[PDB]
């Protein structure tokens, strides 16, 4: 076959990033953070003052997107028209405007060919929603990565707190589900397990334990 995927799919803040790195790193393959285009996307739609709630509009800027990453070195680092935007993507604001242009069919359609160059050997680690349902559907390893809403807020507080920043559990767990709904309610390429996925519920779970047990499973699918 032609070269081997292991995707990643899940609701928001549940370790998807962290896995795929990890993963990407043990087995030394390339790795995709599809939602950091989404992300990117969003964002250049600010820039460019192109209005979010049109698809008409939103077309043309996902079309000639100018989007590139770099890595292997600690971080990834995401890169919009020749300038890095790693950190900021990376904001509630950013994610509630991805997840927007997510729901419209003709953007994700002008996506998609994008995502799918970046299938190369040794092997590709995939990270979104739809990952193994519709960007890749004939991935080898499919693992569908899940925790409780409560649960996934809780750690992206901890998370912000650590950091410094102001936030209380109500919005970042309301904030949480709103994303996630509009996500798995969408018509087109919803959040939604493969049928062939492997459900690892998280939610007491150490990053260790999901790390071991995501890499023991692609190791035997794999070889
Ligand atoms: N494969 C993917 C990755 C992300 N997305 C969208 O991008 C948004 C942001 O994704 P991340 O939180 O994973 O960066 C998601 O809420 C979702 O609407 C998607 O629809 N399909």
């Amino acid at each position: 076959a032609i070269a081997p995927v292991i995707t990643i799919d899940g609701p928001s803040g549940a370790g998807k990033g962290t896995l795929c790195k990890a993963m990407a790193e043990a087995l030394q393959w390339h790795l995709l953070d599809s939602g950091a285009i989404y992300r990117v996307l969003a964002l250049a739609a600010l820039h460019h003052h192109v209005d979010v709630a049109s698809e008409d509009a939103l077309v043309p800027l996902a079309s000639h997107l100018d989007v590139r990453f770099v890595s292997t070195n600690g971080n990834l680092e995401v890169i919009l028209e020749g300038e890095d935007v790693s950190g900021e993507i990376r904001t509630q604001e950013v994610a509630n405007a991805a997840s927007q242009v997510a729901a419209f069919p003709r953007v994700r359609e002008a996506l998609l060919r994008r995502q799918r160059a970046f299938r190369e050997l040794p092997g590709l680690i995939a990270d979104g929603r739809d990952m193994g349902t519709v960007v890749f559907p004939d991935a080898p390893v499919k693992i569908f990565l899940d925790a409780s809403s409560e649960e996934r807020a809780h750690r992206r507080m901890l998370q912000l707190q650590e950091k410094g920043f102001s936030v209380n559990f109500e919005r970042l767990l309301a904030e949480i589900k709103e994303r996630d709904d509009r996500d798995r309610n969408r018509a087109v390429a919803p959040l939604v397990p493969a049928a062939d996925a492997l459900v690892l519920d998280s939610t007491t779970l150490s990053i260790e334990q999901v790390i071991e047990k995501a890499l023991q499973y692609a190791r035997q699918k794999l070889a």
